[PDB]
């Protein structure tokens, strides 16, 4: 039902026009067009189509209803024609790179971020997954250029983060007008018409507006950007401070000590309303127990720990609260993902084994990738520009980290699956590094480098006061970067997650293996009617009780520790999502300061709830 | 309540300090509390307090409520201090012409458009009503630019008319996203959302979203600007196209036979849907009579008749629709307003007179004032004061034209009230023409005025191929006008209309009169539960039931032919008002073609219905 030939596919989608109107609308960009032409019989010859067959159904019909190119409604493209496709407007003339990128996706090593997936290779290659914008004035001005540059990115694929930190809040005095405020809801409310027309919010909880701020899902998502003074009011049942920005300046420029010194001189000053800070703690478990929401990222914990910290501070993290990019008027900090696929890199050696050495090497191919990525990209507002082009940040991640546990037959929560994470994230880490170096002595280190704390040879897991697992030498990795630089101030960031297109778990959070498995103690309507549940059913040994357990049966305690972990290997932050079965609001409080005071940067994304 | 010496006032104004803030927020330009204090002992004698006693209750509510300044809540102005402020705020460092306007607003001669009541003398002095915004492109850039453009606006006083004719309608094919547009109503949705946060569209009715558009109401107001083509279409029972912009360029930049020719073109090529032309008028009618809108304003008219033709295609009207001004992506057209007071001029000599020679007089003041407020105006946006200061346009309005024929005693279907109207409106047009010709032999013409039919020697009257009525001497005005210009490119657009400030029926359409009549007859709860009508009133005289009519008794016939009559004097358009007490499609329809053949540019604006 479909064309063979890439080649001839390649030429389909860029000669076709619109019927309708008689427009010439090419699918393919012309670089991407040209290149395929001089290339054509090395191209043609090296795909291989039997892979086509890796896909599981659901993973097939994903790729078709939606990235599967497609002429007149039908579609056009195969998957391996999609892969070379994006191979090629990833890496442009690189013939070498582009096959062996192509190679490795189409065994399925790696995948790219859906946007990429999309766009690579077409006329408007916006490639990247989303987008940090500072809002640029608390005026009307400020506000409708922040919209239009917010409509702008909407054209393109990717979501938005959108702090809000600086709109004076309801009530506050508008000297123009010798009238009053109505807030952030009503701005808000902008931006969500906005949003429909062509969403994650993020305010720290001293801003005066915030009950009503973390109500709004009583589509965008509120988020909030927590004060290390907020978590200690609220621990030690004490006051906490409301104020607006404009009678509170400064709060959201710096953190910390600096903040909390700023902060409690604007409290003694009588700047604000006091409230008990458990009064506000009670609403945002609330909002959090009924619509999964407001988000929670600690700005403490982003900014101390944060490779970027040398450009400013950063107010704000995206959607999926994975991402901890500088973002300002002039700069919008820009996402470029792609994930690991973990069980790749199982191999038999009776018992199963993992290969670190793979895994190391896949990683660099990957962070090679997201630089291209980052030059070959189409950037939707020069704000975006300016910013990928100074810092170049790039985000890997990884999925199937369930999926692995399993085929490896580790619990999740066993001893076992612990060091295999720590171990994992390392290799990520060290891989990307590594790499970063490399391409930094190639081309230079990026134009913020100097005066970073991986300039001062202050590596992620240094920021947390840890030694690293030592699976990989750190040492000579840091003797390089202090001497050569890296490419990337940040390299690491696991997201959501493309999964689902290569058959896998959703990653990170914990079915083929369990099915393997009653087939072979010949067992073979329970799980439906339980929930995919194996536990308190008599006939299954302890050892799949232990193996297969399901993110409600598995401690969130342990999801936090294995979140910690791992996170000392991390540039960004990761999407913490959390499970509670019988949801109180004395668990969920626990669940908090356990995470806070394990030092993570993101608290949680969702809250999922029984 | 209220502290006499005005200097003080000043004072206080300009000293005020917003307590709850500290912040020192003077409710008086700089520039003008000089003026009163270098002026002290000269302005705060001149004003005379007894006139504070010339309003009626509700006039001095209306004043209290809102125009007078306030210092915590609480009014600090006396209408005589407003009077002198907007005085000194639209005249500046002339205190004598200062002084004649404070005198004849103060004894009610004239009186200034609500913004300039508001903000004259203020530190943002925005006096103007209204804003003609051309929509920038066909784009989200330009959508959005837009959306700016009016969120700024909209922080002041006034209006706006936007004219959609160039956005392309639904399913219209997008380049970008291979996709296709979802046209004007979720567009005019963000706008509508961005008034509330901080409105008339015009559209010609072959725009294919037009039947959508129509039904906006059933606040944002739909208006139609209508080619005659349509109306022939109409009348004749044929066919009429919908074309998207992008499907049919071109037809919102030309009018007259050179749209025909476009047009059916355009028809002939098969770029549009065609359908049967009173399909689409059924549809108006409907709308029109459910919720009193869509307005209707003449295109071909507008700009075959507009002394600014030579600019380009006038492409809408305003929210009133007596506004008649270019506008383009670059230039945002300002309506610049203030109305006489037309009883004001009535004169005993047992009989009453009318003295033309002093309304003549009273009209020129009024010129000069208006043009005096385009230079101290406050321009919100850059593209409105390029317009204003280019083609300088102004609007003279009336207000109390029934209650001048009630106090003379004419009917207002009477012959005597016919050529009484068409007096007025020559004489006012005349010394308005005279004035401006005076400023421009004093400051220079309008930028723009060469070129002009007005350069041409053809005045208003003269695009209507009428001959004036005579009583002034239009002759050596037109002579003068050759020779040495005119300061405004347009002078008169009589408006809603202030009028119950200073207490007389709102202009122009049709009671202290009938009730001093019925004391002299003795007679002294029938009009309550009849609605104000004395008709099928058995003890009334003729002559009062003849003096009194209703506007829902008076023929619209009547109210067309005399509203034809005063616009062969009048620069821009005018307000339309139409009333039906029975309303039927035949009777609607037969309206708008008698005033549509008839030569209005403004055929209604508001459809009021029993
Ligand atoms: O003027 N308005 O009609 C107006 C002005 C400001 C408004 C609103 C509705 C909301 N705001 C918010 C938007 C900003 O957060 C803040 C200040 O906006 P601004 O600076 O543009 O307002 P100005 O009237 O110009 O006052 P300012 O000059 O002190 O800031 O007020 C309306
Ligand atoms: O890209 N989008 O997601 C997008 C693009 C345009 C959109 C909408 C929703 C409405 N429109 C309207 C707005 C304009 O009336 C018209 C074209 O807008 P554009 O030129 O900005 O769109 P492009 O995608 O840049 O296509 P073009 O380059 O042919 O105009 O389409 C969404
Ligand atoms: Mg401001
Ligand atoms: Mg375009």
């Amino acid at each position: 039902q479909t064309t063979k030939q890439f080649s001839k596919v390649v030429e389909d989608l860029y000669r076709y026009v619109n019927a309708a109107t008689g427009k010439p609308a090419p699918m393919i960009s012309d670089d991407v067009y040209n290149i395929v032409m001089e290339n054509k019989d090395k191209l043609n010859s090296a795909i291989v189509y039997d892979r086509d067959f890796q896909y599981s159904y659901f993973g097939f019909k994903t790729l078709e209803r939606s990235y599967l190119l497609r002429i007149n409604g039908q579609v056009a493209e195969r998957p391996q024609h999609l892969i070379m496709r994006v191979a090629l407007g990833i890496h442009g003339r690189d013939i070498e790179a582009a096959l062996e990128t192509y190679n490795l996706m189409s065994l399925k090593y790696f995948t790219h971020a859906s946007p990429t997936l999309f766009n690579a290779g077409t006329p408007k290659p916006q490639m990247s997954s989303c987008f940090l914008v500072a809002m640029k004035e608390d005026s009307i001005e400020g506000i409708y250029d922040t919209l239009k540059e917010c409509a702008l990115i909407s054209k393109t694929a990717g979501g938005i983060g959108l702090h809000i930190h600086n709109i004076r809040s309801t009530g506050s005095y508008i000297a123009g007008t010798n009238g009053t405020s109505n807030g952030l809801i009503p701005m808000i409310r902008v931006f969500n018409n906005t949003a429909r027309y062509v969403f994650a919010l993020y305010l720290e909880p001293w801003h005066a507006d915030i009950f009503d701020f973390i109500d709004i899902r009583k589509d965008l998502f509120p988020a909030l950007w927590i004060p290390d003074l907020f978590m200690k009011r609220v621990e030690e049942n004490g006051t906490w401070t409301l104020f607006s920005p404009t009678s509170a300046p400064g709060l959201s420029d710096c953190y910390g000590d600096e903040f909390e010194a700023l902060y409690t001189r604007y409290e003694k000053e009588g700047r604000g309303k006091t409230i008990k800070a458990q009064k506000l703690w009670y609403s945002i478990l609330e909002a959090q127990t009924e619509t999964g929401t407001p988000f929670v990222v600690y700005k403490d914990a982003c900014n101390r720990k944060s490779n970027q910290k040398n450009l400013g501070v950063i107010k704000s993290s995206n959607l999926c609260c994975e991402i901890v990019e500088y973002s300002a008027p002039d700069e919008t900090a820009v996402c470029n993902l792609a994930s690991v696929a973990l069980p790749a890199f199982i191999e038999t050696s009776k018992t199963s084994t993992y290969n670190f050495k793979k895994l190391h090497e896949i990683a660099k191919v990957v962070t090679r990738n997201l630089n291209r990525v980052i030059d070959r990209n189409y950037y939707p507002v020069e704000e975006a520009r300016k910013s990928n082009m100074r810092h170049r940040p790039i985000a890997l991640g990884v999925q199937g980290l369930a999926d692995t546990f399993m085929l490896l037959r580790l619990p999740f929560d066993s001893e076992e699956a612990r060091l295999l994470n720590i171990q994992i994230f390392e290799t990520i880490y060290h891989a990307s590094m590594e790499a970063s170096c490399e391409l930094a002595q190639k081309d230079g280190p990026y134009e913020t480098f100097q005066g970073s704390p991986a300039s001062q040879g202050i590596l992620q897991f240094d920021m947390w006061d840890q030694k690293p697992y030592g699976m990989w030498d750190w040492d000579t990795l840091r003797k390089d970067i202090m001497k050569h630089g890296v490419r990337n101030s940040l390299t690491m960031a696991p997201m959501p997650t493309t999964s689902q297109i290569l058959g896998y778990n959703e990653c990170f959070e914990p079915n083929p293996y369990l099915l393997r498995d009653l087939v072979d103690l010949g067992i073979w309507q329970y799980l439906i009617t339980q929930n995919g549940s194996i536990q308190g059913l008599p006939n299954v040994p302890q050892e799949l009780k232990d193996l297969y357990k399901t993110v409600w049966e598995i401690s969130q305690k342990t999801i936090i520790n294995m979140a910690a972990d791992r996170s000392v290997y991390i540039d960004q932050s990761h999407s913490l999502n959390l499970f509670l079965r019988a949801p109180t609001m004395g668990k969920l409080t626990s669940m908090h300061f356990y995470g806070w005071k394990k030092g993570l940067k993101t608290g949680m994304y969702y809250l999922r709830t029984q």
